[PDB]
């Protein structure tokens, strides 16, 4: 069930990198502009697009290791788990303290635009 | 500071980060496109560009210990000085390590289209 898999793992993983940024923020927030933080959001997507074929690979060795047939729950599981063991903030905290926060493009706010489920992957 | 000094300080940091850039690429470039190249040069200028306040404040007690009053090659020799010694390697390793190297944009291309003497920095 191919692409209900891909779903719920997308909305895991970026929901799982978004909760890392909102905590981050509540700390580090008030020196970013509110179109920093924004970019921040840009970057928890474009993370998850460029590291899709490794959590790929990952996923279809746990799911195989299963010794199971996968429901659409071990995948919303296996999302969560990416969303929470990828370290995000040390992204964030590396990025800021290198002062190289990229600005705020229209290209970014168009991802940012789609819905978590509609973020395309490879 | 002064504006004469400005520059000779964008040219020499331009120059080096252009520098480490080239030589980490012998290593760590087998496999970037063209654009992701070109996005890691327009990222030197940018690195200079948000930390010009710092440089500025590095400089100025650079300045201070010299012994003597400065002119434009002691701002020529810092500029190289920076150039040269700001690990931009630890952020090309980064970007690349982490696969977060940003597509190369429109905005990007005008950055490095810009002579260095010409890169806005916030010293005005």
């Amino acid at each position: 069930i191919n692409k209900a898999y891909e779903v719920t793992m997308k909305i895991q993983i970026i929901s799982g990198f978004d909760r890392q940024l909102t905590a981050w923020l509540r700390v580090h927030g008030r020196r970013l502009t509110n179109n920093q933080k924004k970019t921040l959001f840009f970057v928890n997507r474009r993370y998850m697009q460029t590291h899709w074929q490794n959590y790929m690979l990952w996923v279809k060795r746990k799911i195989k290791a299963l010794g199971r047939p996968a429901a659409v729950g071990d995948y919303t599981r296996l999302g969560a788990e990416i969303g929470r063991r990828v370290d995000m903030v040390f992204f964030y905290n590396f990025l800021s303290g290198r002062k190289m926060i990229p600005p705020y493009s229209a290209y970014m706010a168009k991802l940012n635009a789609l819905r978590p489920a509609d973020v395309p992957v490879k």
